[PDB]
């Protein structure tokens, strides 16, 4: 069960399904890294659906889930659902593609790599870059969540969370 590498796989079936948006389960990891992604360019935008704008949300759905009812639209209202269970709200993503019509995403890929028992930690001296330096590596600092280029600007080593290009 490893939630930030169950994001990656969302982020990219909806991508590949040529969506706008998708939402997941808050995490106040998940959120550091949807800023590294916004920063980066490889998403659109991220937003937090909690107090009014999440009640909003709801509503929108539920409309739409409720004329002409085609499939994969109560998923969201169901989804919406057990994403803020508790101290915790859904998270919305807006995709990023390059084209009208969607055929080019700004993102080819996003991989998890330090995992569970597998971790993988870079130090100073060994940050590693990624597709030549044109793609990037997200690394947990003891100074946040950043790119491999800002790790290394900041003379810093970390944890490995995902190669993205």
């Amino acid at each position: 069960v490893d939630p930030i590498a169950d994001m990656f796989s969302a982020i990219k079936n909806a991508i590949m399904r040529r969506d706008d948006f998708l939402y997941v389960p808050s995490s106040k990891l998940k959120e550091r890294i949807l800023d590294v992604l916004k920063k980066e360019g490889f998403i659109q935008d991220w937003e937090a659906l909690k107090g009014e704008k999440y009640e909003e949300e709801y509503k929108k759905m539920k409309e739409l889930a409720e004329k002409s009812p085609n499939p994969k639209m109560k998923r969201y209202l169901k989804q919406l659902e057990e994403y803020n269970k508790g101290t915790q709200y859904p998270i919305k993503i807006y995709l990023k593609y390059l084209d009208p019509k969607k055929r080019k995403s700004a993102i080819t890929n996003i991989v998890k790599v330090s995992k569970g028992g597998r971790r993988v930690y870079a130090g100073v001296r060994t940050m590693p870059y990624v597709k030549r330096g044109l793609g990037i590596a997200i690394v947990s600092t003891d100074a946040g969540v950043m790119t491999d280029h800002e790790a290394r600007r900041m003379r810093k080593g970390g944890e490995v969370i995902a190669f993205v290009w």
